[PDB]
């Protein structure tokens, strides 16, 4: 198990334009094209993405080149932000990988939240962060997507993804 392991379970692979979660335009393993409800502004973000007038439909290697893109802004967006960086150098590589999943392509809200229980991971209060971050609204959209991640960092195992 790794990150690109973890966020394919999380997120799915689909080759043509779908709603995420929050009924915004997605594609691939969760690259997130829009926030507009404007189906149109999505191909026009899809297609600037890949670099061709798509048909709404990318490859398998267009998505993961994709994904690849947006495993590395995550990992950039936490080394670049103050709050969170020295939350992530504290982590082992199975909790930096939790991390990672929980600023791919999040909500403002979401990272909000998260935000909150940055002070228990850094802590190693492990119990206590999970049971904070199950406050986020990151859980009440995806319990168990939530569930997954913040088992990941209660115990610094892949035990949430192993059944998987």
């Amino acid at each position: 198990m790794n990150i690109f392991e973890m966020l394919r379970i999380d997120e799915g692979l689909r080759l043509k334009i779908y709603k995420d979660t929050e009924g915004y335009y997605t594609i691939g393993i969760g690259h997130l094209l829009t926030k507009s409800p404007s189906l149109n502004a999505a191909k026009s973000e899809l297609d600037k993405a890949i670099g061709r007038n798509t048909n709404g439909v990318i490859t398998k290697d267009e998505a993961e080149k994709l994904f690849n893109q947006d495993v590395d802004a995550a990992v950039r967006g936490i080394l670049r932000n103050a709050k969170l960086k020295p939350v992530y150098d504290s982590l082992d590589a199975v909790r930096r990988a939790a991390a990672i999943n929980m600023v791919f392509q999040m909500g403002e809200t979401g990272v909000a939240a998260f935000t909150n229980s940055l002070p228990m991971l850094q802590q190693k209060r492990w119990d206590e962060a999970a049971v904070n971050l199950a406050k986020s609204r990151w859980y009440n959209q995806t319990p168990n997507r939530a569930k997954r991640v913040i088992t990941t960092f209660r115990t610094g195992t892949w035990d949430a993804y192993k059944n998987l």
